[PDB]
C-alpha cells in the first residue's frame, strides 16, 4: 500500500502544516496516544460544565467530545498565531509533552486508527470525516492531502456562492448517510450564506449490544413526575446481575454497563435520591471520574433503567469563547492562512454546531453525532428548545482501552414524546 497512517511512523507522513506553536516548556507513541485522550477528556469535562451552566438543571444534554475534538483539530491545520496556539490551550493540546503542534494529529490518526480500524464484533464504531469547499475557490493542497491524509477527509466541492441553501441541504444528507438517519439537520436554517468559503465535519456512530441485555418481558411502564409540570410515561426496563458497581461520596451510585466484547462500556452516574447533580457535575474532572472507575467492584444487583431516546442540537460558539477560543471566531482577528491557495487570512469561523442523538432499549444501546465548523457564514442565535423534566441522571458511552469519551451526557427525561 501507499500508506496506513495507522501502522506508520512519526517520521514517515510529511504532515507540516502551514504554522506551528511549540508548547512552553512545562512506547513514545503509545504513551502520546494515551496523553492525547487526557487532553479530550479533560476538554470534555470542562466544555461539560460550561454547557450544562448555560441550560437548565432538568433538560437533557448530549454530545460527543470526542467530535468536537475532532472537528476542531480538523480545523487547527490551517490555523495560525494566537488562533493556533488558541486552539491548542482549549483543546488541551498543550498538555502532551510534545510541543510542536504538528504532532497533534498524527497522535490523533493513531488514536483514530486504534477506535475505528477494527470494527470490533458487536461494536460497530464507526466515524467519517469531510470537508466542503465553496466551488470557485482553490484550495492550498498541503492542506487539502493531510486534510484526507490524516482525518480521512475529502474535499467535495459545493457552490456556496450561489446556492447557499442546496449546500447545507447536501451537508446534512451526507452526514444523515453515516449517522443512520440518527443526524438530519447538523446545519441549521441560514447558517450558510454567499460568503460561506468551507465547512469542516466530523461525525461518529455507535451501535453496541448489551453483554447482559434486558428481557421485554419484565419491562414496565410507569409515570414519570416532571420539574413542576405534569407527569409522563416512561418505560422502565428491568434486569438482576453481575456489574461493576460502586456508591462514592454521598450516595452517589456509578454503574458500568458492558457491551459485547468489553472495550467500549456505558457508565451511569446517579446522584443520591434527592440531590440534585449539581454538586457532581461542578467537582467533574477527569481524574475524579478515574478514581470512581478505580473503585468499581463486581456486584449482584438490581438495575432499573428506562427504555428511552434523547437528541440535543447546538451552537458551540458561546462555550468555547468563554473557555478561550475568541480569535477563531472574530473576522478582524482570526488567523486561518493555511486553507485557501495564496495563504489567506480574512477567514474565521462564524458558527460552529453539535447534534447528538441517543437510543437505549433492551439489546443494547446506539449513538450518534455530529460537528460542523463553519467558515465565514452567518453567525446566529442558538435556539434553545428547553425541554424540562426531573431526577436527572450522567451518561458515558466509552472506549476501555483508549481511555476515551466518545458521547457523554445527561438524561433528565426519559419520556417519549
Ligand atoms: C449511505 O450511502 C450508501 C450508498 O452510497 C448506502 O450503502 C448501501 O448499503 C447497502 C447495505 O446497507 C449496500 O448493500 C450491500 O452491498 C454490498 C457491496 O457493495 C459493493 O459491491 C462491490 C462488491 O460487493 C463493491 O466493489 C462495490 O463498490 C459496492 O459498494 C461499495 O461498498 C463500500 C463498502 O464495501 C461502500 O461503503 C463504504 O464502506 C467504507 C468501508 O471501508 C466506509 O464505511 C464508507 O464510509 C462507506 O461509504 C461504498 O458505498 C460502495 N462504493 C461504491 C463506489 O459504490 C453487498 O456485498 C451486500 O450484500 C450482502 O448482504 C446481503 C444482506 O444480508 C446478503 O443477503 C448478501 O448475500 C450479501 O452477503 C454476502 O453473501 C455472500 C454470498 O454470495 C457471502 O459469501 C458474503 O460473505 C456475504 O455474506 C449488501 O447488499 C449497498 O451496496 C450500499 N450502496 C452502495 C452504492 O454501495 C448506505 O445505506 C447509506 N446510508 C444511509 C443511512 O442512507
Ligand atoms: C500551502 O501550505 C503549505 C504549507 O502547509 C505551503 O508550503 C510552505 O511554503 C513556505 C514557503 O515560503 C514554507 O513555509 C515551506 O516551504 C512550506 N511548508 C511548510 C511546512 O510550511 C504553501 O506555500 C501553501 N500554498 C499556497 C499556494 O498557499
Ligand atoms: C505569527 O505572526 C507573526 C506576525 O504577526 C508572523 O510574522 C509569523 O510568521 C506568524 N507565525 C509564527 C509561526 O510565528
Ligand atoms: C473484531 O471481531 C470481528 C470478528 O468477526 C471482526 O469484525 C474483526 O475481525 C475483529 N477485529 C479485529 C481487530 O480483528
Amino acid at each position: 500500500s501507499p500508506v496506513d497512517i495507522c501502522t506508520a511512523k512519526p517520521r514517515d507522513i510529511p504532515m507540516n502544516p502551514m504554522c506551528i506553536y511549540r508548547s512552553p516548556e512545562k512506547e513514545a507513541t503509545n504513551r502520546r496516544v494515551w496523553e492525547l485522550s487526557k487532553a479530550n477528556s479533560r476538554f470534555a469535562t470542562t466544555f461539560y460544565q460550561h454547557l450544562a451552566d448555560s441550560k437548565n438543571d432538568n433538560d437533557n444534554i448530549f454530545l460527543s467530545p470526542l467530535s468536537i475534538s475532532t472537528a476542531f483539530a480538523m480545523t487547527k491545520l490551517g490555523a495560525c498565531n494566537d488562533t493556533l496556539q488558541q486552539l491548542m490551550e482549549v483543546f488541551k493540546f498543550d498538555t502532551i509533552s510534545e510541543k510542536t503542534s504538528d504532532q497533534i494529529h498524527f497522535f490523533f490518526a493513531k488514536l483514530n486508527c486504534r477506535l475505528y480500524r477494527k470494527a470490533n464484533k458487536s461494536s460497530k464504531l464507526v466515524s467519517a470525516n469531510r470537508l466542503f469547499g465553496d466551488k470557485s475557490l482553490t484550495f492550498n493542497e498541503t492542506y487539502q492531502d493531510i486534510s484526507e491524509l490524516v482525518y480521512g477527509a475529502k474535499l467535495q466541492p459545493l457552490d456556496f456562492k450561489e446556492n447557499a441553501e442546496q449546500s447545507r441541504a447536501a451537508i446534512n444528507k451526507w452526514v444523515s448517510n453515516k449517522t443512520e438517519g440518527r443526524i438530519t439537520d447538523v446545519i441549521p436554517s441560514e447558517a450558510i450564506n454567499e460568503l460561506t468559503v468551507l465547512v469542516l465535519v466530523n461525525t461518529i456512530y455507535f451501535k453496541g449490544l448489551w453483554k447482559s441485555k434486558f428481557s421485554p418481558e419484565n419491562t414496565r411502564k410507569e409515570l414519570f413526575y416532571k420539574a413542576d409540570g405534569e407527569s409522563c410515561s416512561a418505560s422502565m426496563m428491568y434486569q438482576e446481575g453481575k456489574f461493576r458497581y460502586r456508591r462514592v461520596a454521598e450516595g452517589t451510585q456509578v454503574l458500568e454497563l458492558p457491551f459485547k466484547g468489553d472495550d467500549i462500556t456505558m457508565v451511569l452516574i446517579l446522584p443520591k435520591p434527592e440531590k440534585s447533580l449539581a454538586k457532581v457535575e461542578k467537582e467533574l474532572t477527569p481524574e475524579v471520574l478515574q478514581e470512581w472507575l478505580d473503585e468499581l467492584e463486581e456486584m449482584m444487583l438490581v438495575v432499573h433503567m428506562p427504555r428511552f431516546r434523547i437528541e440535543d442540537g447546538f451552537s458551540l460558539k458561546e462555550q468555547l469563547q468563554d473557555m478561550g477560543l475568541v480569535d477563531l471566531f472574530s473576522p478582524e482577528k482570526s488567523k486561518l492562512p493555511g486553507i485557501v491557495a495564496e495563504g489567506r487570512d480574512d477567514l474565521y469561523v462564524s458558527d460552529a454546531f453539535h447534534k447528538a442523538f441517543l437510543e437505549v432499549n433492551e439489546e443494547g444501546s446506539e449513538a450518534a453525532a455530529s460537528t460542523a465548523v463553519v467558515i465565514a457564514g452567518r453567525s446566529l442565535n442558538p435556539n434553545r428548545v428547553t425541554f424540562k423534566a426531573n431526577r436527572p441522571f450522567l451518561v458515558f458511552i466509552r472506549e476501555v482501552p483508549l481511555n476515551t469519551i466518545i458521547f457523554m451526557g445527561r438524561v433528565a427525561n426519559p419520556c417519549v414524546k
